[PDB]
């Protein structure tokens, strides 16, 4: 057993809630609590301290705080603030003073500071990124991670103390052509990053210091069966805490492909596909690598599948009703 007492938050924007799960040990979710979001709230994202979660919503641009209650992971409105675009993407440095928010429509990153946790006015925007679709802090936090989807480029700035982001040398790493750099994890052991490609279902292994000390894509793996020959939109990618397996999903073929990953993290390889709820955007794993929660967009469910063996092939567990239009899915233990 993980012996974990974890929460699980899902976005179902078309329906403008949040669900509240609560996930036991054993992999079986309970109903915590649902949530009216003041607008369509998709990406998502628990602050490093546990006290919030804060989500994007449209179409008042904007990033909300939602205090966190410790015992069973309920969330009380607690704040906001104005972003430069529709957020597409949320996330966090690494010690919770800056919220970053990536804006596919306004092709922008933008930098939200914490104070007291509550999100303030937004302190600086970097705009001329078409498709800008996430933003990634490095594992030494030095350095932005910003996939911009339509320059076939992840652009690289550099995070000041202050929340102040400008362009590094070299200003970006890129991508084959036609690729669409999405979503993307680092390796817990801080050496690799891994980068899904929507519009060709490939991912890209991004060494982060080579012996030159550069950065170098030193893997790309085509994520979608022999036998497809569909329109490829992937979405998203996770690794286990072990650093074992990796999973990526694909939009067209409602699969999550299973990877194995190299014990230094420099290799993928591909040990299967699951059939998935229709149309998966978003899905997450659990805190002990031993879960793995999928939402259909199309599907209005989430499945719960174990992770299982030397493969870390999924196995369904359950599924439960959640809002329409699920696409996004995050995990706190507590
Ligand atoms: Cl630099
Ligand atoms: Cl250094």
């Amino acid at each position: 057993s993980n012996a974990m007492k974890q929460t699980v938050y899902t976005a179902s924007p078309e329906s403008q809630q949040i669900h509240v799960w609560s996930l036991e040990a054993d992999g079986k979710l309970t109903l915590v609590q649902v949530v009216d979001a003041p607008g369509q709230v998709q990406p998502m994202v628990v602050s490093p301290n546990k006290e919030f979660l804060y989500v994007g919503v449209r179409p008042e641009f904007r990033v909300l705080a939602y205090r966190i209650t410790p015992d069973n992971g309920a969330l009380t409105f607690a704040g906001e603030a104005a972003l430069p675009g529709s957020p597409t993407h949320i996330s966090t440095d690494r010690h919770g003073r800056f919220v970053f928010s990536a804006s596919y429509n306004q092709g922008c990153v933008s930098v939200t500071p914490l104070h007291d946790g509550l999100p303030g006015e937004t302190i600086t925007v970097v705009e001329g990124l078409e498709g800008c679709h996430s933003a990634n802090i490095s594992p030494d936090n030095r350095t932005l991670w910003v996939p911009a989807l339509k320059q076939d480029r992840i652009c690289l700035f550099t995070l000041s103390d202050d929340g102040f982001l400008s362009a590094q040398e070299p200003a970006e790493v890129t991508t084959v052509e036609g690729a669409g750099p999405r979503h993307m994890v680092f390796h817990p052991n801080q050496q690799y990053g891994y980068c899904v490609n929507e519009l060709n279902s490939s991912i890209d292994v991004w060494e982060l210091k080579d012996p030159k000390g550069n950065i170098e894509c030193v893997q790309t793996l085509d994520m979608m069966p022999p036998d497809f020959s569909g329109v490829r939109w992937a979405a998203d990618i996770h690794i286990t805490p072990d650093g074992r397996h990796l999973y990526a999903c694909d939009r067209t073929a409602s699969i999550i492909t299973v990877f194995s990953v190299s014990e230094d993290g420099s290799v993928l390889a591909v040990e299967g596909y699951q059939p998935t709820e229709t149309q998966p955007r978003g899905f997450n794993l659990d805190h002990s690598g031993k879960y793995l929660i999928a939402a259909g967009q199309k599907s209005h469910h989430i499945a719960v599948y174990d992770i299982v063996g030397e493969q870390g092939l999924l196995q369904e567990k359950g599924r439960y009703a959640v809002g329409q239009g699920p696409m996004w899915v995050v995990v706190n233990a507590h």
